[PDB]
């Protein structure tokens, strides 16, 4: 079971989706990180140039990790688990109609779920879980993590 031996990690956006401003996507990403914080010991420090922990990354097709996206749709992002290097890194699909709305697909939501991943925890079988494979949207104004997840990192870290 791969985890991070430390509590403060960092994370850097390397790049941007033009869909939304850059505040936004910056917020979906600080957001989706708390979620996690409030119910672990783990703390996320942003940088933005750097060495990051996690790197934050919208990429098309192949892109040089061996797991190419797949355009519009099916495929949305994917993480990699706590570890060196590409461990821990996340990636969306750039290729997708990112949103802050109901509408197909919003980023908080996808970005919390791979998080989930990058911090070590596999997909869950409970429908009402966000580590739940395929993806649904849920109110994101006040969200706060299915109890599911929260069992799932709590059993990791504590
Ligand atoms: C390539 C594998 C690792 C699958 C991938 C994934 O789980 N990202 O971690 C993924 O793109 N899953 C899609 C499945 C789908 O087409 O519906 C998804 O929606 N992921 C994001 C998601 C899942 C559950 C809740 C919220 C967001
Ligand atoms: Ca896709
Ligand atoms: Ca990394
Ligand atoms: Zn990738
Ligand atoms: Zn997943």
């Amino acid at each position: 079971n791969p985890k991070w031996e430390r509590t403060n990690l960092t994370y850097r956006i390397r790049n941007y989706t033009p869909q939304l401003s850059e505040a936004e996507v910056e917020r979906a990403i600080k957001d989706a990180f708390e979620l996690w914080s409030v119910a672990s010991p783990l703390i996320f420090t942003r940088i933005s140039q750097g060495e990051a922990d996690i790197n934050i990354a919208f990429y098309q097709r192949d892109h040089g990790d061996n797991s190419p996206f797949d355009g519009p749709n099916g495929i949305l992002a994917h993480a990699f688990q706590p570890g060196q290097g590409i461990g821990g890194d996340a990636h969306f699909d750039a290729e997708e109609t990112w949103t802050n709305t109901s509408a197909n697909y919003n980023l908080f939501l996808v970005a919390a779920h791979e998080f989930g991943h990058s911090l070590g925890l596999a997909h869950s079988s409970d429908p009402g879980a966000l580590m739940y494979p395929n993806y649904a949207f849920r109110e994101t104004s006040n969200y706060s993590l299915p109890q599911d997840d929260i069992d799932g990192i709590q059993a990791i870290y504590g």
